[PDB]
Formats: C-alpha cells, structure tokens, sequence
C-alpha cells in the first residue's frame, strides 16, 4: 500500500500533492495546509482520510531536512520496518535515495545514478543542449555560453534569425531566470523575467548584464539561444523504470497577454503527432539508458510553418503531474480521450469552505455522476499568487465558460 | 591529406611525436619545435613521400583563440584551397575544431552539432562519468561527486574502511597531478598521484577544506572521492566511435615504480569477457549520446577477479600514437604476435645522436625483422625526456633491449 509523498522543490503549495495520496500514505508539506483540505480530498477520490497523514516540516524539503536524524525518525514512526513502504519524491536526490536505505523502505529506483546526483547533471540546460545536438534531437541554434565574452558573440549571431533570443540560467526550474533580448522595440517573450534591447554599439554590457545575472559559485554555464514566437507550445510528460517510458499526458502551458507570466495548464495538448512524439520518445529513451529513473517531462514548440523544436528536460515532477493524477483518478485511464482539463492559478484566495461555495455558487463544483466541474488543488498558493482549481469538461467551449464563471464568482487577481 | 591538430616551446618536440599519424600529402600542426631532420626519418621509416608531408609551426598551444584566428585559418587554408579530399584529425572535437572544418570547407568534423555545444567538454569529467557508470551498471569503485569541503569530509571518512585508501581527483584532471591519495598507512603507494597525505581523524576538517581548495577552481565546483583499490592488472581500451559502430582499437598497460608514469606496455593482459563486454557497453551508450571520435576507458582488475572502471577521455590517448605506428611498421593483428612498450625519460639529445644510440645498442627498428625502437620525440615533455618506442616479438626479449637503451642512451631517475 503506502508510500510517503515528498515534494522536494498560510501559504499551502504543497497542499495539491495530497491528490496523489492512497490508503495510508503520508504528505510531507513544508507550509500549511487548510485543516479541511485532506478530508475533502479523500471524499472526493473515495480513499479512507483517516488512513491518510500529513507530516509538518517547518522548512522547505532540503537535502539537509531529508538527512535530519530527526525528520527522518518522524517517518520512520510510520513505515517502521519499512516493509510494503515506498517514497515518492519530486526529485531523485542523493538524500532521497540515502532517506530509502534509511527507513528500509523500497530501495529508490535508479539508486546508483540518484547516489552520483545524477539527476543535477540532467537538469541542467547545458546538458540538455549537448545530449539533443549528440542525439540530433530538433534543437534551435545556440550555445553553452562559458563566459560574457562568449555571451557577447553569441547574441551577435543568434539575435540574426527572428530578432530575439534568450539567455538561460543553466540550473533551476522556471521562466524566472530567463532574460530576453529583442531587436524589435516591442517585447512578447513568455517564461522570462524580462527583455532588454540589443544594441550592436553596447555589446560588452550586455554580455555583463547577462552573465552575472545568470551564473553564481555553482553556476558557471550560461544557455543562449535563438528565440521563436511559437504557434503550438507543449510539453510530454513520461514515467521511466527499468522496463518502459510510457508516454503519460502533453499538456500546454498558458501565459497572460516582456514577461508573460504563468497561468495555468490546459493539457490535452493539439501537438501530438509523429514529428513531435517520436523525437521525444528517441530522447527519453535515451535519458531511460544513461539510468534516469522516475517522472521526466519534455517541453518544445512547432511553428506555424511545422518546424517542431525541444527547449529543455526537468528530470523531476512536472506541475502538471497532478493535473493528470487526479483527471486519472476521477475519468479513469482513457480521460484523455474524452476529456479536457485545465487548471486556473489565480482564483482569489479563500479559505477551503467558500471556495467550494463560489464553485457551487457558480454551478461548477464537481459532479462525480457527471465527471464535470472543478476541484480544488490549493486555498492560497504561490503558484501563480493564489487558489489553485482544475476544471474539467467533456466538452472544450463549455469548459471555458466554467473557467468565465469561476472568475465571476470566486474572482482573480487580475 | 590530413591537419593533425594536437590540441612557448622551451625548445620541447612533445608533439612531433604525432607525425607518426602522417601519410602522403598531409599537415601537422605544432606548437613547440622539432628537429628538422624528423619529418624525414620518419618518412623514411614509414615508407611514404616526405616531401608531401608539410609542417605549420605556431609559436603558441593550439587553443580555442588559435583555432579560430583567420591568420592561422589563412596558412591552413593555402594547403586546402577549395577543402577537396581534406579532413581534419583533431585530438581534442571541440567547437572551434568543428567550427575550423566549416571555415576551410573541408569534410565535416564527425559529431558536429555535438562538438558545437562542446559536449566534449560534458564526457571529459570524472564526474559525468561517475553519473553515467552508475545508472548504466557499469562497475565503478565506491565513490562521491563531493559538492563541498563537508562532503569532502564524510565522503574520506566512509570510503577509508574498505582499503585504508582513498583517492581525491580533480574534475577535470589531467591524468595524476591533480589526484590525492589519503591513506592510513605510510606504505600504501598510489600510482600516477600528485601527493599522498596522511589520514589522521583529529586532523580531517583540515584535510577536507584544504583539499578542496587545491582540487577545484572557478569551473571545477566538483571533486571526486572515491575508495582506491590495489589493483593486480591495469588498463585502458581506446576506441573509434563513428556513426555506424565503435571499433576496439587496443589495451594498453600504464607503466610506473607517489609512482611515476614511466610508459606503456602493449597487449595488456585484461583482454577478457570480464572486461570487454561491460567497456564495450559503456562505450556503446557514449556513441549513442553523439560522441565521434577516439575514446578510451581506464579500469583495474583485483587479485579476486573484480573488474572496476575509473574514468574515459573522448581525446587521443597517450598511446594511440603507438598504436598508430604498429600497425604500419607490422601490419593490422600486430598484438597476437608482437609487444611494444615506450619509454618516455631517455636521456634527452638529438635525433642524430639518438638513433647512433640505438645503433649501439644494436636494437635500430629493423624492418626485415619487425623489431627495435623508433623515436617518437628527442626531448618532449612527457617523461618528461626523449620519448622511444620498442617493438619485439617477444617480450623477455623487449624487456632486454630496453635495458640495452637504457645502458646505451640512458635515462633520468
């Protein structure tokens, strides 16, 4: 049976994790969760809520934490001898395979490579790039930038092409560290946290800007590339074990109307075809044979014109992962099929009682006979400031007018 | 023909050694100097035209900046013209190698888009290979990719009790030099390391902090800490990874008496299932991620029969040059009936002089035989010395003819 949830990287992030919960498990959160939250989880899966823990860390979920003698006794009170125990984490660290010798608990897959933090050298931008141009996986012109100098070049003769580009932090896991750098005096650049001017004249300050911006101790590698203006975004989803990668879900992530900002998750995504499902599946089965084992996910863009390109790996979970987890569970395995979701990260935050109000006060609260309305994932989350919901239609128009409705009734902030 | 690219002087010929690689028509490039009878002889020996061979001097190491400056483009191209039937024999694919092939319009390094994002750079680190070894099943001796001077610390303290001996690489590293050996007893000896220090536990926090600060730099937030074994056999396999199939080239022995790198010996003796087959793996999934080129993979073999890998270099190894020459002085299965074996730390001295020296000895590479030495450099910074490399049929015979150099030319001790 159970396993212990532990996503490692009044506020309840954490909180929608609680949806991958089975008989007796444990969710290992480092905020807070709303008190009623694991009760209504469990009602609306059909799991037993009683059998169901929630461990409190004060502090996010470290290395350091995962070593803790004392956070790991306070597992350990669960899985005791460790037998029919597992560990579900977000990402396969060292500290997560030592926390599985620890407890006794199902050795972590992929033990070995998550021992050598092999997972850090997958989750780099720099890796991606060199294993997708050794692969000949579709990849847009660029370069692993070693220095400002080699910055200063690089913007030279990738900003040609469409007039932008984007420089990358190597390490990380969001449009937080991206920077754009546009010709056009406009700037239209989703997941970036800003776009400056290129400026033949002042190339050597641009460089600056962009490399001590992006590098630190760790981090001493810098991504620059060609930028597109994408008609089709995605990203595919998989699971590796020593047997299989089985494609999982793609999925599409939406940004407002410089700096898009982040706005949820639509899946079924409209980009699953040959010329993008079976570079992929080649470049994951290839990650599957260098050892990786657990969730990975893979994101790209075609253009308007068909050219498919693959922007970058997350060897962890992707924020998507219970999206499809709960559309799973509640529409069985073919949702897909039938089904589309979508995920609102900007409901005004409330706590659990009146945001199930403002969903039946709105008629969308889901309706198990049905397999339609929204659930809730968090009251008051950082994931794009606010109240989290996925939605779900048989039906993609009547699907956006719940969402309309949500944001009438329950609100957003703005 | 061919640009050699083995990428001051202090009047060192470390990298004449590669005219060995050298057929009719070719180019080598070379920082440092060579004795312009060199070319010659070794045309002579080889049985080529060595008027076609041509020689394009730099004064400085052949870097990035070198390789993509278009004043040294420039000379190569007058060799090249339109880049008709030319190709270029780089030691090291990195991106300015590939961009270098593109400027002279001269067939496309092998691996192209892969040297561009300088994916070279990601396999040449004991890390990566660490990541990929484990994961793949290879075996690896027990070890961690430390990240701090705390991990440094407990990474000594576990590995100490299998051995009494760990080893501490740099990320990096150029073969020993680089590596630090940490021992609880005095005569434990470490082959090929820069330093060996003592393990004491109440001094520990000490060795860590100062350890990482001599092994890592700006680049290098990395240190290897592994268990270091005795080991009964070593060796290393170098192979050519193209886009149909990796091809074993050879084993080799690294040579030593911490212990010294003194020279190779050739066949090695680990030549078993045992060994091939998990190298043959690895190797295989290095070709799958893109690399071109020549590769090679270091392991040992314990008295009780386990097999450990430590590190690859995606680079010539240093002895794929006399590979490269037994095949052409004794022809393609040369290992099954023949032995060779180099020495680096000859007296230095000049071709002129060396070759008389080997007369002496009466062990001048005799081609009706198939046997005696061959000079590789008359004073190269390897041994550092003049470097040598002897063939025999034999290998009790080999080892006498090589005491008859040392006698004859002699050797720094």
């Amino acid at each position: 049976m159970p396993k212990i949830i532990l996503p490692n990287f009044s506020t309840d992030t954490t909180a929608r994790f609680l949806w991958h919960a089975e008989d007796g498990d444990v969710l290992v959160i480092p905020d807070t969760v709303d008190p009623d939250f694991p009760g209504y989880v469990a009602d609306t899966l059909g799991i037993d809520g009683t059998s169901v823990h929630v461990e409190r860390t004060q502090t996010p979920l470290s290395e350091a934490v995962l070593q803790d003698p004392e956070f790991i006794d306070r597992l350990a009170a669960h899985t005791g001898t460790g037998a029919g125990w597992s560990l579900f984490p977000c990402v396969s660290t060292r500290a997560a395979a030592q926390l599985t010798r620890k407890l006794n608990v199902a050795a972590l897959d992929g033990y070995e490579f998550a021992m050598q933090n092999g997972i850090d050298l997958l989750n780099m931008k720099s890796t991606f790039r060199r294993l997708a141009a050794g692969l000949g996986t579709p990849l847009t012109d660029g370069v692993v930038a070693r220095g400002p100098a080699e910055v200063r070049s690089a913007i030279q003769e990738l900003i040609a092409e469409t007039g932008m580009v984007i420089a990358k932090q190597d390490r990380s896991g969001g449009g937080h560290g991206n920077i754009g750098i546009s010709t056009s005096p406009e700037s239209s650049f989703p997941g970036t946290r800003e776009v400056l001017a290129y400026a033949n004249d002042q190339l050597d300050t641009l460089a600056d800007t962009l490399w001590s911006q992006l590098t630190d101790t760790q981090n001493q590698f810098i991504t620059v590339e060609t930028y597109h203006r994408a008609d089709q975004r995605f990203f595919f989803e998989y699971h590796l074990d020593g047997d299989r990668a089985r494609f999982l879900h793609s999925s599409i992530l939406k940004y407002e109307q410089g700096s898009a900002k982040w706005i949820g998750l639509d899946s079924p995504s409209r980009s699953e075809f040959e010329a993008t499902l079976k570079p992929a599946e080649e470049f994951i089965e290839m990650i599957r044979t260098i050892g990786y084992r657990g969730y990975v996910n893979i994101d790209g863009i075609v253009l308007d014109d068909g050219r498919v390109f693959f922007h970058e790996i997350n060897a962890r979970w992707s924020g998507g992962l219970i999206y499809h987890t709960v559309a799973e569970r509640l529409l069985g395995h073919d949702y897909a099929r039938n089904n589309f979701f979508s995920s609102i990260l900007n409901v005004v935050p409330a706590g659990l009682a009146d945001l199930l109000r403002s969903l039946e006060r709105a008629g969308v609260r889901y309706d198990k006979d049905s397999g339609e309305g929204a659930v809730v994932l968090g009251c008051n989350s950082d994931l794009g400031p606010g109240a989290e919901l996925l939605v779900f239609s048989k039906d993609w128009d009547r699907l956006t007018a719940m969402k309309d409705e949500i944001a009438t009734t329950a609100g957003t902030l703005s």
